[PDB]
């Protein structure tokens, strides 16, 4: 099922930070920090790790909304499509979340993107998870907006092998 980065790429820390740099306009602010902060809580249950907001460009992952090329070389593409990326955890851009702002992001049913649910699959990718094989994980690539805990068995023992 799980897969991991060429090298079991992970935080060698267990207290993480991570930086909301700047906000898309489609939801209020406490909307934005309460969608990436429940995103965090569904992995910290399942970690040693914590998560802590900061305001520092030095935090360990840092978080964009983006349009088209916004500065790693790795551009967005409009409304649908690709709707964010993530990169494994290490220096630098390593373990940013990036979200593509030509999308409408909500936290509601089939109004477009569920933010929660797209920032715990790209956190999933920042602590060092890649795509899964398994359906019905909430590593494996494709987008269903579910009301049910995204989190499957496949996902916790990944991170239980990279984390213990
Ligand atoms: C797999 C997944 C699960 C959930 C949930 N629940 C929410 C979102 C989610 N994604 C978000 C990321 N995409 S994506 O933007 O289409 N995509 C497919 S390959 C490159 C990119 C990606 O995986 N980013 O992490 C696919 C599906
Ligand atoms: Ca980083
Ligand atoms: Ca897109
Ligand atoms: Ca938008
Ligand atoms: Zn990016
Ligand atoms: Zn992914």
């Amino acid at each position: 099922g799980f897969q991991t980065f060429e090298g079991d790429l992970k935080w060698h820390h267990h207290n993480i930070t991570y930086w909301i740099q700047n906000y898309s306009e489609d939801l209020p602010r406490a909307v934005i920090d309460d969608a990436f902060a429940r995103a965090f809580a569904l992995w910290s249950a399942v970690t040693p790790l914590t998560f802590t907001r900061v305001y520092s460009r030095d935090a360990d992952i840092v978080i964009q909304f983006g349009v088209a090329e916004h500065g790693d070389g790795y551009p967005f593409d409009g409304k649908d499509g690709l709707l964010a990326h993530a990169f494994p955890p290490g220096p630098g851009i390593q373990g940013d979340a990036h979200f593509d702002d030509d999308e409408l992001w909500s936290l509601g049913k089939g109004v477009g993107y569920s933010l929660f649910l797209v920032a715990a699959h790209e956190f999933g990718h920042a602590l060092g998870l890649d795509h899964s094989s398994v359906p019905e994980a909430l590593m494996y690539p494709m987008y269903r907006f579910t009301e049910g805990p995204p989190l499957h068995k496949d996902d916790v023992n990944g991170i239980r092998h990279l984390y213990g």
